[PDB]
């Protein structure tokens, strides 16, 4: 059986501060934590997925779930997708208010629902019938991105994971973009774009410019180089090289193939990735200051 | 300079009677010449698909614009998607409500925003910072669809215009009794269409689950970038989904060279394709006819 593991991203971002730079690695930590922690316990490629994601929209320095950047409004609106390499299986929301962690209501959508994809008040609505809990407001909306929609009036976090059984999985989740127009939908929760899983190909999640992701179809667009027998490294080299030249979009992304090869590569100035493989954690923001250490 | 070309479809669907195909026939019709008429008239790929689908969106026969189906709640909600294959700009729209037509709003996304994809309250607010009116949406409800909930599929275009551009616009209503705010493949880049000048473009229709899981319209094109035809092409992704995610359904595709194909696993799929001053047209597998364009 396949050795088991997890890849975490953050937000693809501009140059970060030596301050975010610290507690971001330990929520890069947490979350990469998590992801194994659930594979250790023989836990399926999705489970260990879903898990590493919640961490993150819990952990408050992250663009989503709580700490996700705010609309043109100022309010919260998030988006999440989970997808099943096993028989293409998968799960989104768009647009969804007042929740804590959009990427479990895309994993309900998925696995208790006919449908792929739930967006706006329907989204709310399942949530209900499912019995997540509305959070009274506030809650969601952080001070440091309180001045952030001020001063235009951060990205999306994701996770791949290979399980013992050579399953793959990836989830995405993200509040969007400061001030975006409100219903704006990012690459998230669109398979494809914003992840891709496959157990014949690998598991890709995406950051970045989310617009172009789409116009680009990037996480699918990486595996198509993949099955044309490139390596992980050159696959998302030349799909994020497209994205540069052909559109003018910056990001990032997180690929792991069905044969337990992965790497993180980003065109925006810094991606905060973690990777736990082997019982050692990898981790990085800006590319060259990776470190690698022990994970007991 | 090419020779411009347009494809239609309707859905990818279950068997039409006799009685009703020659009303799809006269949908499909009025849809390609609208198409063909702007691109004979020096318009954009991206003018002649908008200006096809939003006719199909106006005939209450199709499952986009009047006609949609309804929800769970017998309530019309739609989604739409269109893409320009030059810089590869696309506009999208989901679950969008009371309005006539959700690929013209689907465009004003592309053109008048810095985003692609709106979605529900978001696009409701958007189309009326346009003008865009808020009809009616009991006049969307026809009484068929109001009968079928209580005991078709999704349209498109491709086009090729005279410059070498590309386009593809899809719209649908989407699925008979589905959850509130449930999105389908029809907003979603690579699933519900693709665009690239550089390949060429693909509108899907069929069970939206089984196109957004597989990205069909970019896989099409993958397999046009390996050097299959568009027929070949069209069998292997429309294969694969019926293997891979035991889905059915059916695409139109359009490459740079102008070379062009209707393909379907399910039973029936309108679809009309206008080029050389002719037009093409069927419902069933092998039933083409040819006639003369007015
Ligand atoms: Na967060
Ligand atoms: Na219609």
């Amino acid at each position: 059986h396949m050795n088991p593991i997890v890849v975490v991203h953050g937000g693809g971002a501009g140059p970060i501060s030596k301050d975010r730079k610290e507690r971001v690695h330990q929520g890069m930590v947490r979350a990469a934590t998590v992801g194994y922690g659930i594979l250790r316990e023989g836990g399926s490629a999705v489970d260990a997925v879903e898990g590493a994601v919640v961490a993150l929209e819990d952990d408050p320095e992250f663009n989503a779930g709580c700490g996700s950047v705010l609309n043109t409004n100022g309010e919260v609106e998030m988006d999440a997708s989970i997808m099943d390499g096993k028989d293409l299986s998968a799960g989104a929301v768009s647009a969804v208010q007042c929740i804590a962690n959009p990427i479990k209501l895309a994993r309900l959508v998925m696995e208790k629902t006919p449908h792929c994809f739930l967006t706006d008040q329907g989204a709310a609505q399942f949530a209900a019938a499912m019995g997540v809990p509305e959070i009274p407001g506030e809650k969601l909306v952080t001070e440091r991105n309180k001045k952030r929609l001020e001063k235009e009036k951060l990205g999306t976090v994701g996770a791949v994971a290979l399980d013992c059984k050579g399953n793959v999985a990836y989830a995405t989740s993200t509040g969007g973009i400061v001030n975006k127009m409100v219903g704006r939908v990012g690459d998230s929760p669109c398979l494809g774009a914003g992840g891709y899983a496959d157990n014949d190909i690998g598991a890709v999640s995406t950051t970045g410019h989310g617009e172009s992701i789409l116009k680009v179809n990037l996480a699918r667009l990486t595996l198509f180089h993949i099955e044309q027998g490139k390596t992980v490294e050159e696959a998302a080299d030349l799909s994020l090289g497209y994205m540069k030249s052909r559109v003018k979009g910056l990001g990032g992304l997180i690929v792991v193939s069905k044969t337990g090869d992965w790497v993180a590569k980003w065109t925006s100035t810094s991606m905060p990735w973690a990777a736990a493989k082997d019982g050692k954690l990898h981790f990085g923001i800006d590319p060259d200051d990776t470190t690698i250490t022990d994970l007991p």
